């Protein structure tokens, strides 16, 4: 079954669509700029990189 916005929202702030995701086993959840900085506030996880969830169209006509 496909996911929903009621389960793929931010899991810490639930105030944004969770536009990013963290691939490490200590995050493994969706985040926004706010809750991303809450799981990466310390220097120990600064090696993580956010995955995208949306992109621009290949046309602008
Ligand atoms: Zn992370
Ligand atoms: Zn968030």
């Amino acid at each position: 079954i496909d996911p929903y916005l009621e389960d793929s929202l931010c899991h810490i702030c639930s105030s944004q669509p969770g536009p990013f995701f963290c691939r490490d086993q200590v995050c493994f959840k969706y985040f926004c700029r706010s809750c991303w900085h809450w799981r990466h506030s310390m220097e120990g996880l600064r090696h993580h990189s956010p995955l995208m969830r949306n992109q621009k169209n290949r046309d602008s006509s």
